[PDB]
């Protein structure tokens, strides 16, 4: 049973970090998760009985540590573990360094699409070179990510695609609880479109909002998720968009919620609307596992998760009218829509069961 | 005429840093010296009209949050043609900026990269970054070159280029000599001057042991600064001094800028490092002041001095062997003065800043 030091730059519970809980959990006995900032994510790992430590760049190897204490601390810690598992870009930088100095093999779990759209040239160059030189293995969360890695100059022979896994039990809610929650929200007699991405222009909440202007008034949207600071302009732009379309009573922000399965159960349609390619899209799968019909943007790993008209729908990114037509089709073809949504659950529960992903990972790890 | 970004970790004017003034001065029109800390060295560069900027780690890539200084240096480097790294930390940073800004890197090596001077990590880092990113590794001594290579460095990257010196600075009036010896209260002493920062490996404590084995008109001046945290060493010297009844024969002058003058005021200059010296600027300085110099037999000292010809050499750690040389300088005044006088002629050939500067410029243009 390996000793694994996991590293993640964020103290916040984003996709990558949510995914790491499931990645790490089977190793929680002899493992540790290193965060480069404190926040909600630490609590989760605590709540999941995973050892976590927050590293800082405060002072206290060699003298070179004064340049970057965080790195020195991590390098020091790395001596105690058999493996460095880096879950984000910054964690790859630090984990490369500590891989070399502490003489421990390094795994890069890639949750991003390394394209010019998504990141600066510099970030692409660094990640590719550090991975190519120091990573024993690059686990990609999707083929779209693997492909982007390769096109940015990454070494194909290092890559292995492994999708996110999910606890299937967590995705079932009582139909009373659904009635309760729809009530509490004041949407019980609406057609509820749920959007579950953190608030950020490229997640395209503003595309959905534009689409409501072409839907009948019983169609309402809940926007769930927070804004990561820097994107507070976007939060303004949404409310100014709503005001400008008279949608004040049809769009609700709940901010960041821990009760996503329940909320998905309370929706009628889950919508993924990213205007830039999505590496994976946890929400897409999550919807499918909650028996809900999902529409998604046709790019990135979304196209791997959904086939249009069989287990979900797919629309041109940034095209609100197209999204509207799907919402309206859902309203009418009740029988079809529910078939698609029930198939989606069956199919998705095969690919993405956390049990099958965890063994796909452990097999991958022990083979080096 | 290339724009050069010189980098140096220190704000204090140590040996490598003083060396850098002479390295950089001919390029000051289009160059910049970036320091990772502020201090007197900045002032010096200002006084020599060499542009200088202090970088901090206060808040390219989002990655720059990991190490802001690195991000600033990387940014700055887009405006220059070459990056010239003069210390170990400056190599780390400069390697990173070399990659990201796609600018060639030169590493000026002033250390002896051996397990005695540095941690394994420090060796491994410098060698690996140098091997991978440096177009050229300029060593200050064959001793330094060798230790690089023995630690894994790439022989074919190395070129030994010795420190240079302005010859016009190393001359003093007999009258000025007398005043200074007077001010110091040593006019009828045999004066041994030790011109090194106060760290155990500079071996002031060895000279002190030697004094007790010297004739009684012999006194020492220790010229140099102590770091905070090597104050425990300074206390030991003072205790040692007292233990040997030498309170009135050893005086500390702290850091001083009038080095040529103070060397002139000495009768002997003594280099006593207990660990191999990469180069030893004070040894050459002494020779350029026409004084007899005794040095420790190790590192790049052995390249500067042949024992009995232009100076003396002694077994590191061995005080008694140092005494014999002092005694000898006292007894054979004419021999010594010839050795001392030869030393100046010999050293003024090799280490003339002019000839070293040419040596550097031909190395740099050939790229
Ligand atoms: O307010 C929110 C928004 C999202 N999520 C969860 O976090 C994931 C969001 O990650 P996704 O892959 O959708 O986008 P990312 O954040 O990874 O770019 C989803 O699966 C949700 O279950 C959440 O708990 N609260
Ligand atoms: O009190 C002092 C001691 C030294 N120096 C100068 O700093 C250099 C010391 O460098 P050296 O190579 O002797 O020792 P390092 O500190 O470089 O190891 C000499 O050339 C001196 O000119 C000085 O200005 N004041
Ligand atoms: O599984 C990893 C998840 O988070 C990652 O950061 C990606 O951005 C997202 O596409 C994916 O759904
Ligand atoms: O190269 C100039 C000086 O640099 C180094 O720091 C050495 O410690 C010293 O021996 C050398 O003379």
């Amino acid at each position: 049973h390996m000793k694994i030091l996991f590293l993640d730059q964020s103290g916040k519970p984003g996709g990558a970090e949510l995914c790491l809980i499931d990645i790490a959990k089977p190793y929680r006995d002899r493992a540790l998760v290193g965060l480069f900032a404190d926040g909600a994510f630490k609590t989760l790992l605590e709540q999941h009985h995973i050892p976590v430590e927050v590293f800082t760049n405060q002072p206290i190897f060699g003298s070179l540590g004064q340049l970057a204490p965080l790195v020195a601390k991590v390098v020091q810690t790395a001596h105690e573990y058999d493996l460095i598992y880096a879950n984000t870009q910054k964690a790859l930088v630090v984990g490369a360094i500590a891989s070399f100095i502490a003489r421990r093999p390094l795994v890069y779990h890639l949750h991003d699409i390394l394209s010019p759209e998504h990141f600066s040239q510099t970030n692409l160059r660094v990640a590719v070179n550090l991975a190519n030189r120091f990573a024993s293995l690059v686990i990609a969360n999707s083929q779209a990510s693997q492909t982007a890695f390769i096109q940015a100059g990454g070494r194909a022979e290092l890559t292995k695609v492994i999708y996110n896994g999910f606890d299937i039990n967590l995705y079932k809610t009582s139909p009373s609880d659904i009635s309760k929650l729809r009530q509490q929200l004041g949407v019980a007699n609406n057609f509820v479109v749920g959007h579950f991405s953190r608030l950020s222009p490229w997640k395209g909440q503003h595309i959905l909002i534009d689409a409501l202007a072409q839907c009948p008034p019983q169609v309402t949207a809940i926007l769930v998720g927070d804004a990561l600071f820097g994107e507070q302009d976007y939060v303004k732009e949404l409310h100014q968009q709503i005001t400008r379309l008279g949608l004040e009573n049809r769009v609700k922000f709940l901010g960041f919620r821990a009760d996503i399965p329940q909320l998905m159960a309370a929706c009628d349609l889950v919508a993924h609307t990213s205007t830039a390619p999505e590496p994976f899209g946890r929400v897409i799968v999550e919807a499918m596992l909650c028996g809900k019909p999902v529409v998604a943007a046709k790019a990135g790993g979304a196209m791997e998760l959904v086939e249009h008209g069989v287990n979900g729908f797919l629309t041109t990114p940034g095209e609100s009218q197209e999204l509207a037509n799907i919402i309206n089709t859902c309203i009418e073809d009740t029988q079809k829509t529910a078939t698609i949504a029930s198939n989606a659950q069956a199919i998705a529960s095969q690919r993405f069961d956390v049990v099958t992903i965890n063994q796909q990972i452990a097999e991958t790890l022990s083979s080096l």
